[PDB]
Parts: C-alpha cells; structure tokens; sequence
C-alpha cells in the first residue's frame, strides 16, 4: 500500500506512487523523473492520467509505450491548473527531464515535493523566491555531514584532463564510461568531446538519449562503435573480465582501456581531494570511481533548507529504519535553531 510521504493532503494526487496498483482516492499521477525506483509500474496498459516533463513524457511514450492520450507534459517555470489546483514545475537540477513541483492548496497551504534533487543557489531565484512554503517533501538521500562532494564541474575537469592524457600518450587506448540509467551524460560527452570524437553505444541506449532533446545531440552519439573512441557500456560490465572482454572484441584497433564509474558518494571521499584520486589497475586496463553525484550533499542540503524555512519536513529518503528517522530530525531541528525560524 501507498506510504503516506507518497500523498499531496487536500488534493486527488500522489507522486511517484506507480508500483501499489490502483490507489485509492488519486485522481492525477505525478512522476518527478524517469529512474526505476519511481516510475516502477508503469507500462502501455496504465490509463489513469500522469503528469511530467516534456522529457520525462518522450521516454514514457517510446521507452515504456504509454499512450499518448494519459501522458500531459507540463512546461517548466509556469503555473498551469490541474484538477482545479494550481501547480508549477521547476528544475531540479538531478538527470534530464527531472523536476520538482510546488503544490498551492485550495485552502492556502504551499507544499514543495523535490522529488530527487541536487540543491543549488540557483533555484534560490526561481518561483520559489516569491512566497512562503509550509511543507518540505525532501530528497535526504545524503542527509549526513560525512556526505562531502566536489562540485560537478571539478569532477568533469580531473576527466577530461585524464582522459586526454591517457589518449594523447597513446593513440590506441579506448576508453569506455559506465552507465545504467539516464543521467550523468556530461562526463562521456565532455571526454569525447575533448577527443574530437563520437559516443559509440548500443541501440536501445542511443533510442533512451534521443529523448532528451539535448542540443547538437546527433553530433556527439552514434551506434558505429566501429568509428567511435568513447565506448558506453553497462555498469555491470565495468570490471576487470568485461572490460578485458570488450577489449578483445575490438579486433586489435585497441591495446589499453581507461573506463570510468561514476559513483555517487565513496567513503574515500571523507579523506581524499579530487585532485588524489587514482584508479585501480591490472594489466593494461585501468578503472577511475569519480564522485560525480546528481544528489544534494549535506552542505547543499542544509543551505537550501535554512534558505526555504518551511514549517515542517517529510523526508522521502531513508526512512526505512528507526535510527535512520531520529539522524534526520536531528539534523533539522539544528539547522530550524542556527538559522532562527
Ligand atoms: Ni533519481
């Protein structure tokens, strides 16, 4: 059954709640992004109206083959009316086509849902600026202070700089990026375009990005892995046997392969700078874990809450576990305290 931090009180709506079959009371479906955990359920035989992004919408219609007529995609940054509420969607700054959505009540009361997100002092002057917001549905993925990160631009720099090196002293290294969901894009196509070369991938992972609509997107990806020197792959496959594997595939036009997994958070992180981070290798493969999240940090996080001053805080992450819970209310009551509200 539904859990409560999935239900908009005083509305008809839930939030990515797919996967608990028909719930009782929802009259709209909102989904926030397409990842797994939060679109799970969905399928061609859903009828009930959903609510999304225009990106989110193209990979509900030709990844999962919802009809056309239950999808409605919203523009961003515009307030638009839904079943007689007002809703607004904004960027949040997690994969593409992910948002979060503020919810204005028919009695008066505001609520932000996050969905996933990675806190900015850009939506700081969003639409958020303009009013108060008493309820907070917030991503506390990293809700700890141990939950330390580089910005994401420091993150693609050691890459591309890496990669060039590696390639420039020889020619005949491949490199190849781990993925298994949207997201992350930049770090493969800021190292292939370093390179001057294209992103070679299977066809069902060129379909998922021609969704996107990211600009000049035909100029970076391809399916002729034949002409490409960055090689996407699955992440499951980012090991010492499946690289080796692909590797000999490639027919003798590579000798080296230097394959990168982003992660989201590593405890190597609590004690090592970016700038120190080496990677594990054997032979002539050598594989680089770089802390490239679409996650606030503890930092971010803390920021944008003391900045939002809500009246009250549903976490929608880790909150499985009791000691958990007790962490994270904790945490809040400090940052209400220091900050005054
Ligand atoms: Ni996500």
């Amino acid at each position: 059954t539904c859990p409560f931090y999935k239900k908009i009180p005083g509305t008809g709506f839930t939030v990515d709640a797919f996967q608990y079959g028909v719930v009782e009371g929802c009259t709209a479906y909102f989904l926030t992004h397409f990842h797994s955990d939060h679109y799970a359920g969905l399928s061609k035989h859903f009828t009930f109206p959903v609510y999304c992004s225009e990106i989110t919408g193209n990979l509900l219609k030709n990844k999962l083959h919802v009809q056309e007529q239950y999808i409605h995609p919203l523009p961003l940054d515009t307030e638009c009316i839904v079943n007689g509420v007002k809703v607004v969607l904004l960027d949040a700054n997690h994969c593409p086509g992910a948002v979060m959505i503020l919810f204005y009540l028919p009695n008066g009361t505001v609520i932000l849902h996050t969905g996933d997100f990675r806190a900015d002092p850009s939506m700081e002057r969003s639409l958020l600026a303009d009013q108060k917001v008493h309820m907070l549905y917030l991503d506390t993925t990293y809700c700890s202070p141990e939950y330390t990160f580089p910005s994401q631009q420091e993150v693609i720099r050691f890459a591309i700089n890496t990669a060039f090196e590696a390639v420039t002293l020889n020619p005949h290294a491949l490199v190849v990026c781990g993925t298994y969901s949207i997201g992350k894009e930049k770090v493969f196509l800021a190292i292939a375009d370093v390179l001057g070369s294209k992103v070679g991938m299977s066809q069902e992972k060129y379909k998922t990005l021609q969704c996107l609509n990211i600009p000049e997107i035909n100029s970076l990806i391809t399916t002729d892995m034949c002409s490409s020197l960055v090689h996407l792959l699955p992440m499951m496959q980012i090991n010492f046997k499946g690289l080796q594997s692909h590797l000999k595939k490639c027919g003798g036009k590579y000798n080296q392969i230097l394959a990168f997994r982003p992660t989201g958070w590593t405890h190597s992180n609590k004690f090592t700078r970016i700038a120190d981070v080496i990677p594990q290798t054997k032979g002539n493969i050598s594989i680089y874990g770089i802390p490239y999240s679409e996650h606030s940090s503890y930092l971010e996080m803390k920021r944008f809450v003391q900045w939002l001053k809500p009246q009250k805080i549903i976490p929608t992450v880790n909150v499985g576990t009791w000691k958990s819970r007790s962490t994270m209310e904790k945490y809040f009551r400090e940052w209400k305290l220091e900050a005054g509200y």
